[PDB]
């Protein structure tokens, strides 16, 4: 697909039991997620962009479903304001910028 | 070009003819540019990111070269962690995402 710009590029993502629209964002070296209460072993980590830092915990290896493209990784778990797909899952999925 | 996403996609724009590094950011709705000087009136505005809101200086029609592409348009000075080109320019660039 080709997803231009003109607004957020959000899509569907899954996690489990859980559909969230999240932004393909090239921006962000990692994917952060909303709150949730995922299975498994995780850290805490302190992750810092404009306004500040906010705590998250960190799971690994969780596969996440992006548009109907399979990807296994890290994400970051905590109150961020919006679902971010960072660059260690758009590469995965096979995201390019193009101009 | 076609730029992948194993690295930060940094680019070298050309403001004010100061060449500076930004990061491609689709996941950010503005361009922000850290601390600096740019002729003309601006008025205070504030945005909100991950970690909560921030006051900057709003620039508008300014012109930016970016990786060789001409932009003029809206540029907000202040506390970003990094310089980033936000989608109001990325569009006036042709830029966008290709899975
Ligand atoms: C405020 C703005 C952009 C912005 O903050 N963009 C981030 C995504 C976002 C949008 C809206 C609310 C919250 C977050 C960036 O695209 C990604 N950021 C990185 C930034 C680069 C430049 C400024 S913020 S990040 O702070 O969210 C971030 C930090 C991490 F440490 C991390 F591991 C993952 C992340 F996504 C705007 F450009 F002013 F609109």
């Amino acid at each position: 697909p080709q997803i231009t710009l003109w607004k957020r590029p959000l899509v569907t993502i899954r996690i489990g039991g859980q559909l969230k629209e999240a932004l393909l964002d090239t921006g962000a070296d990692d994917t952060v997620l909303e709150e949730m209460n995922l299975p498994g072993k995780w850290k805490p980590k302190m992750i810092g962009g404009i306004g500040g830092f906010i705590k998250v915990r960190q799971y690994d290896q969780i596969p996440i479903e992006i548009c109907g493209h399979k990807a296994i990784g890290t994400v970051l778990v905590g109150p961020t304001p919006v679902n971010i797909i960072g660059r260690n899952l758009l590469t995965q999925i096979g995201c390019t910028l193009n101009f």
